[PDB]
């Protein structure tokens, strides 16, 4: 590469070595296992670069990582991209067949796998034809990564290359038959860091990620760059605490002892943290958590607010950087009571800097932003995956019409507040209207003998596709379909046919189809019940 | 241009239309003349684009502006670059010959000139062969810019083009025989906005530019993008107050009435504001001002701190975006008293995000950062001018060795605090050492009968070039050279020959050479006295 | 495409329309279902081209076929490539997961699937995101392919394009974790047809494929172009009989009634044909069959020769066209008795025209052709796949050293007769020698109480990897390991340690691991027993 030093390239090495702030004595904390300074972090990054060069990793190679949230993962976020290699973050919660597919598809040269994921590897190791070295990561002194690092020097001259060099890749399991590979360049990751820092750093009072914060991720680092927060935290020079495997008591103790002020987690993790007995005697004031993985329930947001937590929701996916929207409250909105601002904080949010977002119909016609008209969110941003790796048709569908299709149906307020109703594929189309399949679950979850409600769509002759629904009975509650039909009729404020009670045909089923993640597989339900 | 919508281009139109925050009812205030909303600002930008297209301005054209800090200037910052034209900001404080040279060199198609600068134009209008239209700007209803805008629609589809398209240009008068043209692309300006917002937005407590601030520039908008603050303020959606011609009482009244919280000015303007009688009864709490044009005197910083002003210094030049360094205080540093933190706030500062800065010698060898060793600052940043317009040799010298040469001699602390001593060309070289020419002025300004001290260098046989110095007498003070020599001998803590008093040969001169800006011309002094 | 009519392109349309011979009244026979002439075949090809164009198939598209050996498959061999689309031949004997993987990997636009493979599709249809149309093939009048053809005209102007346009693709399941996609261009298929016709057409007496032959495939058409024989048979204008699903009695009746003279089959099919009661009263004189799928057993060859069948072996794989070697007998070799020429006819064969074949070691050093030294066959030919589709590392290994690696270990006679011992991956390496794992099975299959013998390799300390072996007991035969060890000791003519009986450790196991194809999975045995 001819650098042309006046021609600046946006590289992750500039995030590491040209940060907003750098304190060499600032700590990088890995739970209760390890604790070193930012100077040591910088040295270990150089040592890892040396070790990767010694292992034969060249520019364009793929180094896969199977690890928890650790200092090693943070070092992989930097050293692997900075030497010109693509960092492949393996979703360890995927099935071993899916993990093997992603490894074969990405053609990883070396896999950095934690010793606890070795049972996963043993099922698929024989069918891996592309990995020349396995580095086993451990939290003790026997870690092979640590041994590889300590035999190398802390000096490395990181190359300059094109900013459009692919730095990271990972696979998404969406609505395809196989996981879809999304990838991001150095420029895209640098721009994501800068844009999100400009968006949430410049907050007046609420929801700030600033240089005095203490960062602890509670979303996996094999997900979408952990929502880009490790890069932003490194560029801000803040204290970074990595918890390893997510144990709610361990996370609570880390928050208390390390004084964690900024985190990101999914609603399930936040609920587990808030419901833990250890959290009752915990001072959660000063802890800010953004909820982006799934929709943030208003009740969970209200409970977190009652615990004095600055809780707000964000939006993104594997294809989008991820961050496209974050909930940002005006000073007038922070004067509202807990119930009123729990609605605001649980919203999808407003589009972040440099992101243009529209809601369109099936013909890519932009719909008005009035808070009622709903359509698919389509986005343009500096950190979107241009396509799917080794894919043409799914890639063409993803960028149909000149915009990235998120697959989410939403309405946008006049003020710009996005609110997602449900997915495009999980849409109920009746005659000439589309109704969400998610609010029906909340409507039918209000009974005293309902546990889990799942809504699916199947065709009917006169009314087209109509929604079916699934519930489970309680103890000594042998209520038939008639009782649940009457309960659905007992609600109010419903449109179309009377009160949306003419073809509910609710059915009770003992077994509810759940995926390994924790969300119901709607396509599996469609295949099973039809 | 083939947009390739997945290939995101960093454009100023994305700063306007994809901001961090947008409040359509947020106000853009032009002193006491005009006041409209951000929606009206957006419409006027589209109207200006329509008017420029009607005038024949195409992509690659140059629209020059001769104006004060106004809403019109803010609209020129956006509409002219966004249609693909280069915005030429004319330094109205330059001599008419210099302004004419810059107009001829840039080959401006249309000049937007305020009616108060018409006397300047009348001296050079006949020698302008490249301008096809003059638009006269007025603060009344007779403004030609306003008339051109109101005859156009508020609808415009701004083009997509390459992000390396040149957006802005202006001319610097440094150490060359003619003004030097520096230029910046859309990508560079967008990156400057994002980087400075990430740097100062993410401040914990002190020196924040956030979404709740109220912005009023007090540095000219024909300077280096007004230090990029209009772009950042627009991207943050904050209330923007533009004062027009800088009158200290008008500025103070605007700060009081509009509740200005963020500003940028030079030390002279800050001194004029602090010394004005109207400022005594003014509550300056909540007003943050960054001082970047010249070195911030510690006494002025101390007085501003006594007025409860969050005053801090920044560093930059026409070639560098401008911002390279900003003073950022740790929470421990904010606990110091006024005198201790006046030293910190008056420092050059720490390099901002994405900026790598080094101090080198004449052979481009990097010097240690120890706070004592001094060398020329050399920088790499995403917003540096690649060269000088229509210049080769000065451009080669500017980027010699692969780094941009700032022309400033400085030392850098271990913590990264840069402190500039003086200029490279204004350097005193004796035998084997370099001594600053600026601290000598402060040393010799301590007498009771000295008004202005200027230090210049001229060769001597045994000791090489040695420093001469110039002072003026006071009323009924006919002190000869012997008294001032004794006063210089009366100091302490000086190195080299005894106490740096063997060849001072201080001379009194009635006339002190001052340029139009207000700084002494050292080359003019060299020519006059030798 | 600019044809440049003087610049001849080798296209499959030239195989169809510029053949060696064309009889418009020559018959294309599909078992007992359908029977039409070559003129009707030509018309149906044009009709299929019209139907594919109407369906939206463009140049570069992929049309997948899931069918038996039929006239429809023959028409797919021509019409799909000739319009510029890639014909994807789906191995219907693969597991539904593997078939789904290949469909997703090839990104097929339309699948032509026989109604009997619909149960396979129903398991994987939901996970196919790339197929826009399914055409169901039937042997009755309700076939959707027939209906699509009869609504189109028999006129089509087939395009001229580059001869390096990919015409066919299919997936190989070898020693990789996923099926490997090999592809071939129009030029490669035309050259394969010409080369094999020049090789076996120019035979003096034995093993001829000439213009008077009657062709019936007994190898699947989803395999390697059915060994290219449909193309050669069409180019020769000979009567082509397609049997559909392989039923031995149906195949025998077709051979008798249609007077089939040339066929190709695997040893299993030949054994089923020879052992069928219906074949005893069958005149097999004039029937020539080439055996290429697996090694031809000498006993099966001897039995076929006793049935007066011109039986000879060929060699090839999915990557190689397939044909690389065919057994060709000199007139002196045809004077030998049945036993002597059964050895010759069951050999791998001599390399066909335009094929250069070498045996090399692990360092790609060519070994002498002496009939004893064994190494991996490496080939260069005009019809080799250049790489694997969407694969880099496996593709690099396949063409390592500048030659295609077949994965087969063989020795070559001085006369050029290749004889394959076993596979490269199925190699037993002891100290400094390599011994085949296939002749040991025949050695240990000579007992009166052994059914199936499989030899696998596992490490030992002193002697390196050593061979283990697996057998099953017979009725009222409770022989222990000692008896089988004594039987192995009872043989003769063995090298190394005494008589290759010191660490046999033969073990009996009730369950023998067999894949769906019929061959033992050696890697599965390695995983299970270790
Ligand atoms: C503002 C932060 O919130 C986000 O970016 C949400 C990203 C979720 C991506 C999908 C997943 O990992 O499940
Ligand atoms: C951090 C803000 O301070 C600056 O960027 C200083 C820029 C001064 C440029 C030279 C001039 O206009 O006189
Ligand atoms: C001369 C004809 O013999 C061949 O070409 C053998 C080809 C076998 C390919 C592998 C398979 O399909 O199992």
């Amino acid at each position: 590469y001819v650098n042309d030093p006046s021609n600046y390239q946006l590289l992750i090495k500039n995030l590491l070595f040209s940060p907003v702030a750098f304190n060499p004595e600032q700590e990088i904390v890995y739970a209760n296992h390890r604790r070193h300074s930012y100077k040591t972090f910088h040295d270990r990054v150089r040592q890892f670069a040396n070790a990767l060069t010694k292992m034969g990793v060249k520019k364009g190679d793929t180094v896969a990582v199977m690890d928890y949230d650790s200092h090693r993962y943070l070092e992989c976020y930097f050293a692997i991209p900075m030497i010109g290699a693509k960092l492949h973050m393996i979703n360890v919660r995927l099935s071993p067949e899916q993990i093997l597919y992603t490894i074969d598809h990405a053609e990883d040269d070396i896999i950095l796998i934690h010793e606890e994921f070795l049972p996963i590897l043993d099922q698929i190791k024989g069918r891996i034809d592309t990995v020349t070295r396995y580095v086993v990561l451990r939290d003790d002194e026997e870690c092979e990564y640590e041994r590889l690092l300590e035999q190398e020097s802390t000096e490395y001259n990181f190359p300059d290359f094109d900013e459009n060099t692919v730095a990271t890749t990972f696979y998404t399991t969406g609505t395809t038959g196989f996981p879809k590979g999304v990838f991001f360049t150095h420029r895209q990751l640098v721009l994501h860091t800068m844009g999100i820092l400009s968006t949430i750093g410049t907050n007046a009072s609420q929801g700030r990620l600033h240089q005095g914060d203490i960062y602890m991720p509670i979303t996996p680092m094999f997900h979408v760059h952990a929502w880009g927060l490790p890069y932003m935290a490194t560029m801000l020079g803040v204290k970074q605490v990595y918890p390893g495997k997510y144990v709610p008591d361990v996370l609570l103790n880390l928050i208390e002892q390390e004084k964690v002020t900024f985190s990101h987690c999914v609603p399930t993790i936040l609920h587990l943290l808030l419901s833990s007995p250890k959290s009752k005697a915990m001072d959660f004031s000063g802890w800010k958590v953004v909820i982006g993985g799934a929709a943030l329930p208003k009740a969970l947001c209200k409970s977190a607010l009652e615990r004095d937590i600055d809780v707000f929701a964000g939006y993104g996916m594997s294809e989008t950087g991820p961050i496209l929207s974050i909930v940002q409250l005006t000073p007038e909105q922070l004067e509202l009571d807990v119930d009123q601002q729990a609605e605001y904080r649980s919203k999808t949010g407003k589009k972040v800097a440099l992101v243009e977002a529209y809601i369109v119909d099936e013909d890519m016609n932009k719909l008005p932003h009035d808070g009622e008209t709903a359509g698919e969110i389509v986005v343009r941003a500096p950190w979107l995956t241009p396509n799917y790796y080794k894919d043409n048709k799914n890639s063409k569908a993803l960028w149909r019409g000149g915009y990235l299709h998120t697959g989410d149906v939403a309405h946008i307020d006049d003020e710009g507040f996005i609110k997602i109703t449900d997915r495009v594929k999980d849409m109920i189309k009746i005659s000439g209207e589309w109704v969400s399949s998610l609010e029906l679950e909340d409507i039918l979850h209000q009974h005293q003998s309902v546990s889990e409600v799942a809504v699916i769509g199947m065709p009917h002759n006169k009314w087209g596709e109509v929604p079916l629904a699934l519930v489970t009975l309680k103890e000594d509650a042998q209520v038939t379909e008639k009782e649940l039909l009457g309960f659905a009729k007992d609600f109010i404020n419903k449109g179309i046919l009377a009160r949306e009670a003419l073809l509910l045909k609710v059915k009770i089923v003992d077994e509810i189809a759940k995926t390994s993640v924790g969300k119901v597989d709607k396509k599996e339900l469609r295949k099973l019940h039809l």
